[PDB]
Order: C-alpha cells, then structure tokens, then sequence
C-alpha cells in the first residue's frame, strides 16, 4: 500500500526574481486498519519515502533547510482528529501535515525526508473513508544560501492511498422470546450502549406495532430497560425500543424486533415420545416465516408423525384446521392404506376392529374440519418412516388477521394418548393493516 504519484513543482526564489519548474515523485505508505467502527479512535501510520531532486544548480549551493512545509491530503468529511495533535491540522476534509519535511543537501541532489507521522483519527458516521491526494499536494519554504525559495507541487493522482470501511457503532438491542401466546406475560429487554448513556440518566420508550406502550422505562445501572407486555391477539408483533437522553432527544436509531404471537401453542404432551413435522403449500414454514396467505385462498397442508421407536401402536391421525377453515372433500390422503373413521369429533365404526378415540370425552375436541384416518391393514407401525396425512383447506374471505397453524389429531399407544398438536411448520399469516408511522425521532441540533 505504498502509493506513488509524480508531481510538478514551481519555485519562486529571491522575491520572485528567479522562478523555475522541477519534476519529481511523491511516494507514501498509509497503514490503517482495514475496517473500523464509527466513533472508535484508530491510528494511521504514514511512512513518507525519500525524494531526490536533481537540478544542476544544487551542486552550486552551500546550505539548505526547510522553514515551512505542508503535505495536503483529501481525507473527506466523515472524519475528525482524535485529540489535539500538534503539527497536524484538519479543515474542510483537508488534513494538512505541517513542518514535517527535512531537507538535506547532497551535492548535485536535494534529499527531502520525513520520520513516519502517526495520526489518530475517528470516523463520525457509518460509511467509507477515502484518502485522495490534494491537487496541491505539497508546499514548502526553503532557506538556501540566504535566499528564500517558495515551492508549490501539484499532482494529478486520482488514486486513493487507503480505503477504510466504517461499520456502524453499537446500537440498541431488544431481547424477546422466540414466540408467545395471547394472555401471557412477555418480558422484553432493551439494552443501550455504554456510549449513548454516558451520563447514566436515560429512558427507553417501548412501542408495540408502533403505539406507545406505557411510560418510558428508566434505564438501569447496567444499561438495560425492561417491560412486560400481555398480547391480545395473534400476529407478527413489532416491538420498538426508542432511547431518550436526559433532555429527551433520541440520538440513536430505534431498536426493532418481531415476536410471532399465537392464539395457543399446543405442544405434544410430555408422554408423547415421538415428534412431528409438516408442510403448507409444499413447504415447511415457521412461525417466524409464516406463509403469506390471503383470505379466500385454498391451501395444501401436510402433517407427518415421525416415530421415535418402532414398532409403535398408532390408531388415528388427521389434520385439524383452525376454526372456520373448511375441509375440502375427498382430498385427505394418507402415506399408506386407510379408511376415514372420524369426521369432526364424531367417530363411527368403518368395520369391526376399529378403536374409538372418544374425542367426545376429551377436554379439547377436533372441530368440523378434522378428518381422522385408520389403517385398514394394521395399527402397528413397522418402522420409523414418517406417517403422513395431507389434505387441502379453504380459508374463508372473512377469517381474521393473525397467525394461524394447523394441528395433527393423534390417538396412539397401548397406554392410550389422545392429542392435538400444533405444527409450526404449517404456520401461515393473514396480514392486518399497515402499522401506523412512528412519531419522528427528536435529533439534536
């Protein structure tokens, strides 16, 4: 990263009575971090390489020293000097390195040299620092044989010495579950960088879907802030933390996060020793990436039971859609050979040797969309291959906005287990209205 660029020098000496041109090369090594954070001090080491100038009248001179000098570098407007640093000045994106050049006379030649200069900088905002040489890269004043010579060297180098990526400074974070159900406490924690909260007297105003949620929470001694939110309805909820300082300015960006919220999550019972998966429109979704579906739409769902162990006894499987979502007739297939024993929560025998789930007795029953299937061959499952049921459903055009999930109805084991299992891989979401705009941040002037 030693960047070379040739220069054109004008000399005025003896009060302008003796002007001449001179060509030369300016060459410098800029060692800086490849990358930094906005706001973090860093060093720039500048090695300037020696220059020879070979005018023939130099052999004729008896003494020389520089009395002034300047290296002019275009460092842009995204940087400042970190600490008063003598010799160095910064004005209008011009870093001016002053009085650092030494000039030793050497017969026929003039050797201009410099001890490496260290410059501590810090960038202001996220972006890039680009170091360009200035057109007038170099001026100096020389005292030769009792005369004063003024020099101005211009260059045409477009080529940056170094580039530095400015990554942003640390920002607010927010910690929420994962996922949540309605009617339950959800803890939310914001954290504020040490650096925004230096004076240790700030607050964090939370928002839920862009509405203010409670009074601003005062930040703790450990730069944290917490609230507790109880959700009313399902949906991808946007949580926003806004930081406020001693005199309510919002100097930092807001932190945002999203919590998927469900009506309920019906996990497999503890004694259910298997596990489950599914698909919706041929894909395993997640309640964090729910399928985007509009009301009025027909979807296809698959639900699989993945045995932990074989053989297990497995009697009835089926897909229990959400309330109002209607089953499409004759679409329910199994992985295997089967007859349909159960419509709704009503069982009726499709032959002798078929066991009744008695969903009637259970506290949670399947709804009108549920279709339950028994194997005609055997109730034993020979291996650990997925036991899959799949069908197509219709979403009514009036189904409410929120996050929805399909369930698997299952009745199994010698020790008779009956359960409805929410399969997050089948999650879809009916979009609500666009959030309202957030109140504007109050930036300091």
């Amino acid at each position: 990263n030693t960047v070379t660029s040739d220069v054109d020098c004008s000399v005025s000496a003896a009060w302008g009575l003796y002007k001449f041109n001179q060509k030369s090369n300016f060459s410098a090594e800029f060692e800086m971090p490849e990358s930094v954070k906005a706001g973090t001090g860093f060093d720039a080491l500048i090695k300037i390489k020696d220059i020879s100038v070979s005018n023939d009248n130099l052999s004729g001179y008896k003494n020389a020293k520089l009395t002034k000098s300047s290296i002019r570098i275009n460092v842009g407007k995204n940087v400042k000097l970190d600490g008063n640093q003598p010799g160095l000045s910064l004005s209008n994106g011009v870093l001016s390195i002053n009085d650092h050049l030494k000039a030793s006379l050497e017969g026929n030649s003039l050797r201009i040299s410099a001890a490496p200069i260290t410059v501590r900088l810090q960038a202001l905002t996220e972006g890039t620092l680009t170091f360009i040489p200035e057109k007038t890269i170099l001026t100096n004043t020389a005292s030769v044989d009792g005369y004063t010579a003024n020099t101005t060297c211009t260059t045409n180098a477009d080529k940056p010495f170094a580039t530095v990526k400015v990554d942003p400074a640390d920002g607010l974070t927010i910690t929420a579950p994962e996922s949540a159900s309605i009617k339950q406490d959800v803890q939310i924690t914001a954290t504020v960088p040490e650096k925004l909260n230096e004076k240790m007297d700030g607050k964090v105003q939370f928002f839920v879907n862009h509405i203010a949620a409670g009074d601003p929470v005062p930040v703790t001694e450990d730069n944290k802030a917490s609230t507790s939110i109880i959700f009313d309805t399902s949906g991808s909820k946007t949580i926003t933390a806004r930081f406020i300082d001693a005199e309510g300015y919002n100097p930092a960006p807001d932190g945002e996060t999203i919590i998927p919220v469900v009506t309920e999550l019906d996990t497999k019972k503890p004694e259910d020793t298997d596990s489950y998966t599914g698909l919706i429109n041929g894909s395993a979704t997640s309640l964090l990436k729910p399928a985007k579906v509009m009301p009025g739409e027909k979807v296809s769902v698959s639900a699989s039971l993945l045995p932990n162990k074989a053989p297990i006894r497995v009697y009835e499987i089926g897909i229990n859609a959400p309330e109002d979502v209607k089953y499409i007739d004759g679409t329910g297939k199994t992985n295997y050979s089967s007859k349909l024993a159960t419509t709704g929560s009503v069982f009726s025998s499709p032959g002798s040797g078929y066991y009744d789930p008695e969903w009637k007795n259970e506290s949670k029953k399947p709804n009108e969309s549920y279709r339950g299937f028994h194997s005609d061959t055997s109730y034993s499952v020979v291996d650990t291959s997925p036991q899959t049921v799949s069908a197509e459903f219709e979403i009514p055009k009036t189904l409410a906005p929120g996050i929805y999930m399909f369930q698997m109805g299952v009745y199994k084991y010698s020790n008779s287990l009956k359960d409805l299992v929410s399969i997050p891989e089948t999650a879809f979401e009916i979009a609500g209205p666009d959030l309202p705009a957030l109140p504007e941040r109050k930036i300091k002037p």
